[PDB]
């Protein structure tokens, strides 16, 4: 079993297309999260809306329902049809809430911005295969990229929106929490552009995109439920701290007596050995 | 101690473009494509040596970090996309900076206080000077430090994605990624394609690149030793295991195919490239 031999500050975020800027763990972070993007088992099984093609992250493909409408019918980001009820949303669709989403929108004839209100039950219904922009949709087939958040809150990057679908369905990526005693989830962080509202940043994710991609490529056999990792200084080889990588695709650390930790991103995670659920991590 | 050479086990339609942050949509080769190209992004040796402006962080592709030179100015001083200083002459441009020409480049720009659009005229010798460590927007720069990512091209041409711009620097300099052409007789370069947003002018699409981003990333991680200058590859149907065609993967980071009697080919992207064997420059490819 292996990880890519790359420093964290060369890795990319997995819920938005941005480089990973920070690494954080905290007892004041939510104990459980249910991100739909950036979700993959160590054996390379993608979960939720995690796109098979990484560049589809935060993107979608839409077509106006009828001339002059604000309503767009959703496809998969590879222009293949989106089957309603098959998933919370088309693959790569943003899993943010408590805000409006402003997308850059590009068709054969136009480039501009459109905004969808994720607070609106009427407009935000991706599981049904269509959403309603705040403005009139472009006349033709377009590709959209998430550009910024409008009027977000502190909860925007931590709580998934109402997809107009039951979150306990098998099509959803399941909730994640640190199972080990005293353990807390390790999050990869970046900042996302936003206008008005309150500061949503930082944006957390469980896994780097490169790790997810690697897992899918390797399809490694797991000899245990938990992989032990050392965070190592690439120049000296010295260990800064150890973490456990659980089979369902997340990292935890032992904060020990501490309630918080902001970790340097110039190190490299290395696979040490296979350990068990009960392995007790040395405090950060 | 160097590991053997390997490729990621992923179909092409799950791979990402390496000159713009887009999924690879098509795979094409043609005798009517330019015989040589000198892309500065998406350049990497099989042993994991990055070339040109190819960013160590993939998310920096088509991005840059800038600061306005003085209050009210259109001129922005360029940094590296991780804010380390950009020393002029070290490279054609800061890492990840777009290598497109014959157009204007419209970026989405985000600072602590603003999100908007800024445009640089790449046809302008005075305004497009990234090698000197600054460029001049069409509009007044944001008041504070910003990050920009490529949004669309304005008024491009058919050559926009094929010819690199004038960085205001000697393109034969050692800091440039060298020109690339199919070395074998009758061979043509295999290009990975996607579409890029554009307004007005003439259609520049599709946008070519030599290597998938994931391959480049994989090469950097592995730092593999090569047993020869050329790796033979089979493009295989992952479901059935059958070979669709074979291609040559050269050490300096590009693929070629034999189109045979054909002058053009658009190839399916649902297959997977598999490492076959080590061959030489003179290996003769079975026609696609
Ligand atoms: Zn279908
Ligand atoms: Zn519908
Ligand atoms: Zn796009
Ligand atoms: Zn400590
Ligand atoms: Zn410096
Ligand atoms: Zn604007
Ligand atoms: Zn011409
Ligand atoms: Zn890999």
């Amino acid at each position: 079993f292996t990880l890519p031999n790359l420093p964290v500050n060369n890795l990319s975020h997995s819920r938005v297309m941005e480089p990973i800027a920070q690494m954080m763990s905290s007892r004041n972070f939510p104990a459980s999260v249910q991100f739909q993007n950036g979700r993959c088992t160590l054996s390379g099984d993608l979960l939720g809306t995690t796109p098979s093609s990484p560049s589809d992250l935060g993107a979608f493909v839409g077509l106006i329902a009828e001339p002059g409408s604000r309503v767009v019918e959703l496809s998969q980001p590879n222009q293949e049809d989106f089957h309603a009820g098959s998933a919370p949303a088309p693959f790569g669709f943003p899993d943010f809430s408590d805000c409006s989403l402003t997308f850059v929108v590009a068709s054969a004839t136009t480039v501009g911005e459109r905004t969808v209100n994720a607070r609106s039950p009427q407009n935000f219904t991706p599981a049904l295969g269509h959403i309603t922009f705040d403005e009139e949709a472009p006349a033709d087939l377009f590709r959209a990229h998430l550009r910024n958040l409008w009027d977000p809150t502190e909860h925007s990057f931590w709580r998934i929106p109402d997809y107009r679908a039951d979150v306990l369905g098998s099509e959803f990526a399941p909730s994640v929490s640190a199972p080990g005693v005293g353990e807390t989830l390790l999050f990869f962080m970046c900042n996302v552009p936003r206008l008005n509202g309150a500061n949503p940043n930082p944006c957390p994710c469980l896994l780097p995109q490169e790790w997810i991609t690697h897992f899918v490529s390797e399809r490694a056999a797991l000899q245990s439920d938990v992989a032990l990792l050392n965070y190592v200084n690439p120049n000296t080889g010295r260990v800064l701290f150890e973490a456990k990588l659980y089979a369902n695709g997340f990292l935890t650390v032992n904060l020990g007596a501490s309630d918080q930790a902001t970790l340097p991103v110039d190190g490299i995670f290395k696979f040490v050995s296979w350990v068990s659920f009960y392995y007790q991590l040395r405090p950060v």
